[PDB]
C-alpha cells in the first residue's frame, strides 16, 4: 500500500558507497524518489539510499 513508486531490479548492483544500496536481479525497490535522471533513491531489503535508475524497471 504505502510503498510509493516501486520497481524491479533488472541487474545486479553493488553499492559503491554507504549512500548507495545493493540489489540482485528481480529484487523489489520501493519508496522511489527520482532525485535526478541518472540516480534515484529508494528502499530495497531494508536498506535506504541511491542506485542507478537504468538498473531497474518501474512497476505499472
Ligand atoms: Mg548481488
Amino acid at each position: 500500500g504505502h510503498m510509493g513508486i516501486t520497481a524491479i531490479a533488472l541487474y545486479d548492483y553493488q553499492a559503491a558507497g554507504d549512500d548507495e544500496i545493493s540489489f540482485d536481479p528481480d529484487d523489489i525497490i520501493t519508496n522511489i524518489e527520482m532525485i535526478d535522471d541518472g540516480w534515484w533513491r529508494g528502499v530495497c531489503k531494508g536498506r535506504y539510499g541511491l542506485f542507478p535508475a537504468n538498473y531497474v524497471e518501474l512497476r505499472q
